């Protein structure tokens, strides 16, 4: 079926828990055995999110490889996405290691530091210009150069600098600020605005290594916005844009990372930004300055 009168039928019938619940069964199941060695146990978050060891990311490093990341790569959309969850202590000096051996441009960040009283990742980049950050056992430095806070996101530029080599390399941090604590966003058109300025800054294109995506386990609004930005891409390239199918994508995905979309509001929210999103293309480019006004 199309999409927006798919989406009206679910919602007319309150089937939404079992179109997801469709999804969960159908999902792929792949061995995670280097996720669950017991040396790893303080490099996971949570012991039921794991990655895939045939797209997990490995570090270049011959003591322990092991970073809680996975590659999505997207073959008919030519789109590539790390998704991982949020640094842990003990595993921000891994995550720049992996920035900067993945040659990534851009990192994407959908969650706060604390949500709902509680610490869901760590404090991982420099909040002032003049109090840089030294990771001793990756040997990198990471500075603050500017910073662009606006009432839905923030844009941070970052200098990453390889102690070992003394090269240099510009990151931009592009983080969500006001998803909230529980259940979805009302309205997709800040969250679109949001995944129109990450594509226009470069940070998803094939000169660049993939885009660093995360929120807390790296699985739920880290889903949706990998899933709307495809969905929308796909619709671009193709003959017939109705021939688009987000349940289809979302099962290819979940080939490459588990548990992508962690809810049936998250699914039906990932539906709703896809369809808003592509009148907005289209052809009509003035549906832009409209996100960014409501
Ligand atoms: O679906 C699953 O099998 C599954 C299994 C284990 C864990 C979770 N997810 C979480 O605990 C979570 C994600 C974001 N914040 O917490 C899901
Ligand atoms: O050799 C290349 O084509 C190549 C490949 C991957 C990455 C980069 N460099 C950057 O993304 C960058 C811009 C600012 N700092 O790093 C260059």
């Amino acid at each position: 079926m199309e999409m927006e009168k798919e989406f009206e039928q679910i919602d007319k019938s309150g089937s939404w828990a079992a179109i997801y619940q469709d999804i969960r069964h159908e999902a792929s199941d792949f061995p995670s055995r280097v996720a669950k060695l017991p040396k790893n146990k303080n490099r996971n978050r949570y012991r039921d999110v794991s990655p895939f060891d045939h797209s997990r990311i490995k570090l270049h490093q011959e003591d322990n490889d092991y970073i809680n990341a996975s590659l999505i790569k997207m073959e008919e959309a030519q789109r590539s996405y790390i998704l991982t969850q949020g640094p842990l202590p003990n595993t921000v000096g891994h995550f720049w290691e992996m920035v900067w051996e993945q040659k990534s441009r851009g990192v994407v960040m959908l969650n706060r530091v604390m949500e709902k009283g509680s610490l869901k990742c760590a404090q991982y980049w420099p909040q002032k210009e003049e109090k840089e950050m030294i990771f001793e056992d990756t040997n990198l430095k990471l500075t603050l150069i500017s910073e662009d806070i606006k009432s839905y996101y923030t844009v941070r530029q970052l200098e990453l600098e390889n102690l070992t080599t003394q090269e240099t390399r510009e990151i931009l941090h592009f983080h969500y600020t006001t998803w909230p604590d529980f259940g979805v966003p009302e309205s997709p058109a800040s969250f679109l605005n949001f995944l129109f300025k990450v594509r226009e800054s470069g940070s998803l294109s094939p000169e660049h290594g993939p885009v660093v995506v995360h929120c807390s386990a790296g699985i739920g609004r880290s889903g949706t916005f990998c899933l709307a930005d495809t969905c929308l891409l796909l619709m671009d390239k193709r003959k017939d844009p109705s021939s688009v199918d987000i349940k289809k994508v979302l099962l290819e995905m979940r080939k490459f990372r588990m548990g992508l979309i962690q809810t049936a509001d998250q699914l039906r929210f990932s539906y709703l930004a896809v369809i808003e999103g592509a009148k907005f293309i289209m052809g009509d480019s003035s549906v832009q300055d409209q996100w960014k006004e409501l």
